[PDB]
C-alpha cells in the first residue's frame, strides 16, 4: 500500500479522502490555504503543509505548490478529489513527471475524456450509444453545418469540445439562429478554454441524467456498479442525486453497464470514472465522461456496499479490484441532499461563521461534511458544506430517513438550503419518481 499521500483539495472530499487514508494505514498530507488552517481534515491529518493564501489560483490550483508539498514530506501519490485540478491532464503528467502517483487515469486518458469530441468518437467505437451528432468538429462552412443540422434534425444543441458540466454550449431551433449560434458558441469556447472547437447533437427536449459508476484496474478487470440519476438540478448544479435511477430495470443496467466496461477495456481506463447519459424514451446517450470520484459517489457506495475511495487508492497501489462484477448487488436505496450555504432567493454563496451545529443520525443515515460548531464558512470556495446521504430497503424508505434527517440538521449562523431540501422531498412528482433535469427550475419558478 501507499505509504503516504497528499490529499490536493479542501472541505468534505478532504475529510472523505483522509478517513479512507486511515482505514488502509496510509499517511496524510494535508495541503490547505491559510484560510483553511481549521479544516476538520486538516486537524486530523498527520502532516500538514500551507500550500498558500485564500485565493485557489495560490493553493489548490498552485500545481508547484503541491508538488513541492509531496516532496518535502515524502508522499508518493496525490489525490485530487474532485473540483480544482482533477481533471487537468497537465497536473496528472506534471505529478506523474515528478515522481509521484496520481490517483486517477494516466495523463493521456483524462485528456481525451476532457476532449468531449475525442471521448465520444471513442465510447461510439468501443459500442457505447452516443447522441446523434456531427461526428466530428465543425467547420466554418454555414452551408455544411445547415446541412448537418438537417440530418440531425432541429432542435440541436451546440457544444464546445473543451466544454462539458453545462458549460459552453446552445440551443438551436432553426436555420435562421445557427450561425450566430456556432459563432457564438465558438468565440465563448476562445474565451474560456483556449480551445474553439465545437460539434452538434440532437437536442433531447425531456431527458433524465443518468450516470454509470465504473472502477477499472491494472489487472484488466473493469466492473460497473450500477447507475445514479442526477436530474434534480439547477443550472447544471445537482440537487439531490440518487441510485438506483427509478424505472431502470436489472436488464438495462445490465445493458448499458456491460458497454461501460467494455469501453474501459477498450481504451486502457483505470481507476474510478464515470459515465453520463441522457436517458429518455428508455434509451441511453452518452454525452460525457468525468474521470475523476464525483460529489454524489456515496449513493453508489451505499447500495453496493464498495467503497470507493479505498478502491481508488488500491488501484493505485497496483492491487486489483476488491470485487468481481458478478459479487457487485443492487441493493435498496440511497438518496443524497446536498448541503449548500447559500441565499434562499438570490441562490448565491452565502458564507459565515456557523453558532450552532447538530448532525442527524440513525439507522441508514449518512452525513459528510467537515463542518462543526464555531467553524467559518469561507467566502472562497463552493457554496456546498455538507451531504446528507440516507439509505433504505427501498426508495420510499430513503426518503423517510431523508425527511426525518433534515428535520434534525441543525445548522445555525448561515443561510442554508435545507428547508428547499425538505420541500423537494415532500414533492409528490419527487415521491413518484422518474422527473425530468428541467423539474427543480419548473417547481421553483411556479
Ligand atoms: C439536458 C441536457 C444536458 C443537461 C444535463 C444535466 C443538467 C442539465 C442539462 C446536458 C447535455 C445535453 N445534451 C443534449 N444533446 N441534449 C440535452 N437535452 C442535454
Amino acid at each position: 500500500m501507499l505509504d503516504k499521500i497528499v490529499i490536493a483539495n479542501r472541505g468534505e472530499i478532504a475529510l472523505r479522502i483522509l478517513r479512507a487514508c486511515k482505514e488502509l494505514g496510509i499517511k496524510t498530507v494535508a495541503v490547505h490555504s491559510s484560510a483553511d488552517r481549521d479544516l476538520k481534515h486538516v486537524l486530523l491529518a498527520d502532516e500538514t503543509v500551507c500550500i498558500g493564501p485564500a485565493p485557489s489560483v495560490k493553493s489548490y490550483l498552485n500545481i508547484p505548490a503541491i508538488i513541492s508539498a509531496a516532496e518535502i514530506t515524502g508522499a508518493v501519490a496525490i489525490h485530487p478529489g474532485y473540483g480544482f485540478l482533477s481533471e487537468n491532464a497537465n497536473f496528472a503528467e506534471q505529478v506523474e513527471r515528478s515522481g509521484f502517483i496520481f490517483i486517477g487515469p494516466k495523463a493521456e486518458t483524462i485528456r481525451l475524456m476532457g476532449d468531449k469530441v475525442s471521448a465520444i468518437a471513442a465510447m461510439k467505437k468501443a459500442g457505447v450509444p452516443c447522441v446523434p451528432g456531427s461526428d466530428g468538429p465543425l467547420g466554418d462552412d454555414m452551408d455544411k453545418n445547415r446541412a448537418i443540422a438537417k440530418r440531425i434534425g432541429y432542435p440541436v444543441i451546440i457544444k464546445a469540445s473543451g466544454g462539458g458540466g453545462g458549460r459552453g454550449m446552445r440551443v438551436v431551433r432553426g436555420d435562421a439562429e445557427l450561425a450566430q449560434s456556432i459563432s457564438m458558441t465558438r468565440a465563448e469556447a476562445k474565451a474560456a478554454f483556449s480551445n474553439d472547437m465545437v460539434y452538434m447533437e440532437k437536442y433531447l427536449e425531456n431527458p433524465r441524467h443518468v450516470e454509470i459508476q465504473v472502477l477499472a484496474d491494472g489487472q484488466g478487470n473493469a466492473i460497473y456498479l450500477a447507475e445514479r440519476d442526477c436530474s434534480m438540478q439547477r443550472r447544471h448544479q445537482k440537487v439531490v442525486e440518487e441510485a438506483p435511477a427509478p424505472g431502470i430495470t436489472p436488464e438495462l443496467r445490465r445493458y448499458i453497464g456491460e458497454r461501460c466496461a467494455k469501453a474501459c477495456v477498450d481504451i486502457g481506463y483505470r481507476g474510478a470514472g464515470t459515465f453520463e447519459f441522457l436517458f429518455e424514451n428508455g434509451e441511453f446517450y452518452f454525452i460525457e465522461m468525468n474521470t475523476r470520484i464525483q460529489v454524489e459517489h456515496p449513493v453508489t457506495e451505499m447500495i453496493t456496499g464498495v467503497d470507493l475511495i479505498k478502491e481508488q487508492l488500491r488501484i493505485a497501489a497496483g492491487q486489483p479490484l476488491s470485487i468481481k462484477q458478478e459479487e457487485v448487488h443492487v441493493r435498496g436505496h440511497a438518496v443524497e441532499c446536498r448541503i449548500n450555504a447559500e441565499d434562499p432567493n438570490t441562490f448565491l454563496p452565502s458564507p459565515g461563521k456557523i453558532t450552532r451545529f447538530h448532525a442527524p443520525g440513525g439507522f441508514g443515515v449518512r452525513w459528510e461534511s467537515h463542518i462543526y460548531a464555531g467553524y467559518t464558512v469561507p467566502p472562497y470556495y463552493d457554496s456546498m458544506i455538507g451531504k446528507l446521504i440516507c439509505y433504505g430497503e427501498n426508495r420510499d424508505v430513503a426518503i423517510a430517513r431523508m425527511k426525518n434527517a433534515l428535520q434534525e440538521l441543525i445548522i445555525d449562523g448561515i443561510k442554508t438550503n435545507v428547508d428547499l431540501q425538505i420541500r423537494i422531498m415532500n414533492d409528490e412528482n419527487f415521491q413518484h419518481g422518474g422527473t425530468n433535469i428541467h423539474y427543480l427550475e419548473k417547481k421553483l419558478g411556479l
